DNA sequence: TGAGGCATGC
């Protein structure tokens, strides 16, 4: 996968603009453009999503979408400062495809191999970062970390620790923002308290 | 429109 293309660097930009760069699998070819992390190495709190949405992949900007919004509520009723934040995806190359007579994009699920080949770069945030926790934003990101196996829906919420993960944050699983929006609206406020009880466990680790 | 975890299809 990526890990030829990774520089020997903790400097965010250069990450950034390497990506740019990547050919670890084949997102990149139909993809406008790489979506990187948005923050600073001095966050104390990183955020896994999946992949870039539709909206991410043109702003080139993570978390700029309908999920993303709703994650923004999410981090304010949980009070968590953006200051404290770097928020990325366990993939950096939007996935998708179009109904034959349609235009509108339709979002894919990264495949595990996809995840494998691009976990790299999640690496190389990992140790320039260095972040107190990881909150992992769905399935993608948490089994990205924690193992095929994981099960967020299992283990949600819970403060994790695993070996082979780079400084040892403690690693807190949660559903991701989207998942609100495609289940059954009368779920969706209970759904969005868990989010935020899930974010207070994160915000509330102490190194 | 915007998951999750299991199942089936080739
Ligand atoms: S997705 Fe991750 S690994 Fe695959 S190309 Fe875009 S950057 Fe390289």
């Amino acid at each position: 996968g990526a890990q030829d293309f990774v520089p020997h660097t903790a400097d965010l930009a250069e990450l950034a603009a390497a990506a740019g760069e990547c050919r670890g699998c084949g997102l990149y070819r139909d993809a406008t453009q790489a979506v990187f992390g948005a923050g600073g190495r001095s966050a104390r709190i990183m955020m896994i999503g999946e992949q870039p949405g539709d909206k991410e992949d043109l702003a080139g900007l993570p978390f700029v979408g309908p999920a993303g919004r709703l994650l923004d509520r999410a981090l304010e009723a949980a009070d968590i400062d953006r200051d404290a934040l770097y928020v990325t995806n366990a993939v950096k190359h939007f996935k998708f495809t179009r109904a034959a007579g349609g235009k509108r994009r339709i979002e894919k699920t990264p495949s595990r191999t996809e995840v494998v080949a691009c976990r790299p770069w999640l690496i190389a945030e990992m140790t320039s970062v260095e972040p107190d926790v990881v909150v992992l934003l769905g399935a993608t990101a948490a089994k990205a970390l924690l193992g095929n196996d994981f099960r967020v829906t299992q283990h949600r919420g819970e403060v994790l620790h695993v070996d082979d993960v780079p400084g040892d944050p403690a690693l807190v699983a949660t559903v991701h923002p989207s998942s609100l929006l495609r289940g059954p609206k009368e779920e969706r406020e209970s759904a969005f308290a868990g989010l935020v009880d899930d974010l207070r466990v994160a915000a509330d680790v102490r190194p």
